[PDB]
């Protein structure tokens, strides 16, 4: 049949493209074909248009088996091409060897560290349910379409695939569908050394639905019915046991040999002789494959068509949710949004930047609607909910409701961030936010990494950012965490010293399209700085305290700004002029333009660096620099502070050191270089 | 009854701890004051010897509840007392508001950071086991202690907990015993907003056995039932289910405001009549509650008196055990083991630092018996396993024994990394080790952080460090985690570039008695370096070739040490003499004298810093830096170090152009500071 000949062609692609890069994976490609092809067929998609806000989503969690979904792509006629697959693995090419949704059209997002892609299709799904609710009609399905998603046992035994599966679960996630290769094989080999709980009923405990395909390797007809069965489950996602062979063909089928390294030659001519295609031939693509997949592309294209109608029409029925909506696929932000942003003076009271971010998000969140986000289980701490809107839950539950715009994540710092990458990966602007404590934000490295490879404008509201948290002590403290993601490329990382910087931060948080935010936020009250701004923050970097015959320029970010303005007073006394730099984020800094940054960081005078935390990266703009580069303690705050000397006279004492060591030398910027 | 009175002792003491702090968290301690009064009466244990080694060990999971464990211990006698109860998150006091090993006697790990503890005890029952079968003979059960862990509902929704319980049911660990406290309410409140899985149907599908405690507010004799009950089990972990009222007894008890705040004055008043103390005193400790906690610990030091006769006797029918035993008991490794570690010239062949990895440990595990270790399903990708030696697993299994050396961790690195630290908690010397790819380290932050804060002796095998792994592309390859890692107080993070440097990482990790290790180890294969010795890489820096005249000094690690060495040839063919400085450990570094320091990096040349990655923290070292500060491409690895120009000529013209720029400048080291 054509189907069945469907299903060699993939397979078969996805061993020629490892063969000819002499690197990747072909054995969950070989057990994943009939799958990938009975999915497809259901999927709503089409192939010249990647962003139709209405398409079926697809991930394959399990990365490394991402010849598989190249080869879809290419048979379904993506902007990916056989001469593409030719060049898997190759440097510059289109098919990378885990997909990249920067680079690859079709990859929704980018996998290959495992037990992310599930978590994202989590992230989609809770999108899709939230849109849906948003603006879906009477007679007007303006979104109702589903995620699918490939996922392995590796991905089954990453903590952040428990966490997001226990929240997808509590959250009634009925379009969600996600299938299990159960083929009982990893790197280590069976499954047996390593892995023998009981999947099934673990996902049966957080309520999720089941499926069993137990003939995966050939039994499309029982794959297509699950995902029929599935469709049927509104009020649970669903969990698709799909037992296969790994390499299944392969004479070194069910082996761990077959999961990473490309197959003998000799076997990949046994496999085409079995399968009917010519061993001397790589890359074939029988045009009746062709033609039955570009029959489903032209009626998917016609579904589009329908419902660019059917969105038509809805902006006659309902014209402001219908300009809201073409706005939001535009992907603009409403007209001066940011007018709305709270501007503070000198004369406002001193207030901590975790308080400053909940009232901005009172103020922003009614004027933007496509802003959602939540909190790890630390709502009433990081301050992240608007007062009056509504929780995002089942309405079953009679806890809040699908239109709703807040998330109770719970302690699942690393999900979070996997499905905040996943809810930008959905579209339509949304412009989302996941709460918890700096440090532990670390939790959920694996993800935040992503979101900068990704290119995703999500923000963390990263609050009690420093030993300034006081009693809860060393294991709460952040030490490295800035510097770790500041190292990172692409991540904004925002720590505003006040109320204007605050505003400032978010403006470029919501703003983004292709750059992560960390938001790093105080416990403690800080003053409203003498000129700060909106305006001034938005570079990234300042001037706040200009002094035409410094001595000495101090940069600092958050707390330490007002630290080193009390400190320049002190130096005063002492006879020494200087001036204060505020650098909220280092990232947009470095995006200014060279005569800006100079302007701020000049030649010609030492320049010292005040950041209660690492010292790492900051001789990019300082000579010197006083940081704290050991864990904290537990105490009353002010009394840490003083322990650790940053104190307006700790500070001076460590800026007249400064000046007395450059006595005598030429000093030139720190934004200078020799390449 | 005196329990009666011992529980309202505990629940007092915690109480009015947070009182005279303004700060803590009261609710879990008062609901868990039963459970730990009936734990801690079954739990075998020395105040006067933290260390006795067959010990039962107990870890707060939920370590904000500190106030209760800290009572515990001053109740029992440990070198902990009210006073310091009274000093409960001072600064500098032994009463931090998370328990840290380091400062807490009888504090096993610490805790604080949620999900790490229960796995912790996952690491302490599984060095029970493999110590057990090492040493235990016929009449000689030199150790058949229990770990008894609490948890709560944010323990339970924190991924790295279900990965090592999902560990901990494979491998039978019978003699682990946790308890749930069951109380529905965390930060965000009910655990009905987020939270709502069956997690004992959980438990059960990971092989565990449960008991449920219906009414843990009071009833204790149940309590000692289900661990009665629990140790009749002896080939599954026990969950105990304590359903309880968190704040009991408190007016606000049951609620998110007992969860994290002091009481108030007369709510404290009221919990102290009902319970037959005067409201008017605080810190009270009854006689009686003394008197009945001594003798309990009477007993236990009669136990391990026995249990000294009882080594004695095992040493005498045991001779070579025996000695070995003690060996590990007085921290000290076996004589001369250093000799076994490998030694290469550079006449030897090239090697990935992988594979000299693979010899070390090929050649060390004979002689060390306290080394075990594993890898999180990367083993024939790490190398991490020495050819012969049997898996730790069950017997039942047939696929390995407790006596075994290997550990099949599966997909779960944050876990691995928190089941190290519980390993090297249990102690007799333990010195182990966990194998992934550097850029999923980074998955298990959380405990990375914890093995530096808690000072103990892990190491990761962190394989594939750069770009130099190729095809796998920039999903695999790091760029910020060095800096991260380095970034830490108290992290060794060895990047060895030759045979006879990787051995010298070992030597350091292997004698590291409070630090732990990242061994960042490539995919290709480097040469054996001119220079190099275990004696001068046991400096962490080095001059590796020494130029008087130099015009620059190259610093390099890793991969990039060769390439430096490369470069030098290029740069004497346009006029300039560098010289190259090895850095493998920069830590190791740093803790050498002042003056070797400079003897390395003096001052009066430029210095370049060259290595694959992040630049951050190069400029402790250098004064211009050649690194990677974006991410990275997906092909063959020589292919992308030419793309970024990471060559001998790139090399070169970076290390000219710092010539240049530094021409008629005075140049110091970068070792001198201001401060
Ligand atoms: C976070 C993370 N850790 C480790 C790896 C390395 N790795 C690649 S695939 C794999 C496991 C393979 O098992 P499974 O997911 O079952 O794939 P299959 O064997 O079915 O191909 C591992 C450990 C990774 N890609 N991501
Ligand atoms: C990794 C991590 N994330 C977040 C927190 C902040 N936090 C402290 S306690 C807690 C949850 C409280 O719930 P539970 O563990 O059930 O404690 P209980 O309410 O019973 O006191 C949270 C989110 C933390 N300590 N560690
Ligand atoms: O899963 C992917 C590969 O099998 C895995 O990353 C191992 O890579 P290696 O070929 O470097 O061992
Ligand atoms: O669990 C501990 C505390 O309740 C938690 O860290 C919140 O701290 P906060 O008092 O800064 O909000
Ligand atoms: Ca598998
Ligand atoms: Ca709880």
């Amino acid at each position: 049949s054509v189907d069945q000949k469907a299903i060699s062609t993939i397979r078969l692609l996805a061993v020629d493209a490892v063969a000819a890069a002499n690197s990747g994976h072909p054995g969950a490609p070989l057990g994943l074909a009939p799958a990938a092809h009975a999915v497809f067929k259901k999927m709503r998609f089409n192939p010249k248009d990647t962003k139709w806000i209405n398409r079926d989503r697809f991930v394959l969690s399990n990365g490394h088996a991402c010849a598989l979904l190249y080869s879809m792509l290419v048979l379904y006629g993506y902007d990916l091409t056989v001469e593409d697959l030719k060049k898997f693995r190759q440097l510059g090419s289109k098919t990378p060897g885990h997909p990249e949704n920067t680079d690859v059209p079709g990859a929704e997002v980018t996998t290959g560290p495992l037990g992310q892609g599930i978590c994202n299709g989590v992230g989609i799904a809770l999108a899709q349910a939230q849109f849906a609710a948003t603006y879906n009609k009477p007679d007007f399905p303006i979104s109702d379409s589903y995620t699918y998603v490939f996922l392995g046992d590796g991905c089954l035994m990453e903590g952040v695939s428990s966490e997001a599966s226990s929240l997808a679960g509590h959250l009634q996630l009925g379009n969600l569908i996600a299938f299990w290769d159960d083929n009982k094989i990893s790197i280590d080999g069976s499954t047996e050394v390593a892995f023998t709980e009981d999947v099934i009923a673990r996902y049966k405990s957080y309520g999720w639905h089941i499926v069993e395909v137990s003939d995966a390797d050939t039994d499309i007809t029982a794959i297509a019915a699950a995902i029929d069965e599935a469709k049927k489950v509104t009020n649970k996602p669903t969990l698709v046991r799909l037992t296969t062979t790994i390499g299944f063909g392969s004479l070194a089928q069910g082996t761990h040999g077959v999961h990473g390294a490309p197959l003998k030659a000799d076997d990949i001519k046994q496999l085409k002789t079995k399968w009917g295609f010519n061993p001397e031939e790589s890359f074939a693509v029988p045009a009746e494959v062709t033609a039955s997949y570009n029959e489903h592309v032209a009626e998917n294209q016609k579904i589009q068509q329908q419902w660019n109608e059917l969105f038509a029409a809805y902006k006659q029925k309902y014209p402001e949710l219908g300009a809201e909506l073409q706005r939001r696929l535009d992907g603009k932000l409403p007209e001066n949004w940011d007018k709305a942003l709270p501007v503070y003076t000198p004369a406002d009271a001193a207030v901590a930047t975790r308080k400053l971010s909940e009232i901005v998000l009172s103020k922003i969140i009614p004027e933007v609607p496509e802003i959602i986000g939540g909190s790890a289980d630390l709502t009433p701490s990081n301050l992240t909910k608007a007062k009056g809107t509504v929780d995002f839950q089942p309405a079953a539950t009679g806890l809040g409701d699908y239109s709703g715009r807040y998330i109770r994540y719970g302690v699942r710092e690393h999900a979070m961030g996997a499905i905040m990458n996943g809810i930008a990966a959905f579209g339509a602007n949304y412009k989302n936010y996941g709460g918890t404590f700096l440090n532990f934000v670390s939790y959920a490295a694996g993800a935040v990494r992503l979101s900068a490879l990704s290119e995703f404008p999500i923000t963390w509201v990263a609050t009690h950012d420093s030993i300034g948290l006081g009693e809860d002590g060393p294991t709460h403290q952040p030490i490295e965490t800035l510097a770790h993601f500041r190292a990172t490329p692409n991540i904004s990382v925002w720590r505003p010293a006040d109320g204007n910087e605050t505003s400032a931060a978010y403006k470029s948080a919501i703003e983004s399209t292709h750059t992560p935010h960390i938001l790093a936020l105080t416990r403690q009250n800080l003053p409203q700085l003498e000129g700060s701004s909106i305006e001034k923050a938005s570079k990234g970097g300042y001037t706040l305290v200009q002094q035409d015959k410094a001595d000495i320029i101090i940069v600092a970010t958050g707390s330490e700004v007002s630290l080193a303005v009390d400190a320049l007073k002190v130096l005063e006394g002492q006879g020494i002029k200087a001036g204060v730099v505020s650098l909220p984020d280092q990232l947009t800094f470095d995006k200014q333009s060279e005569e800006y940054k100079l302007s701020v960081l000049p030649d010609g005078v030492p320049i010292l660096s005040v950041e209660v935390m690492s010292t790492f990266g900051w001789s990019k703009y300082s000579h010197q620099q006083f940081g704290l580069n050991r864990f904290g303690a537990s105490g009353k705050a002010p009394e840490i502070f003083k322990l650790f000397e940053f104190t307006p006279e700790g500070v001076a004492e460590r800026a007249a050191k400064t000046v007395a060591f450059y006595k005598g030398k030429d000093v030139v910027s720190p934004l200078r270089s020799a390449f």
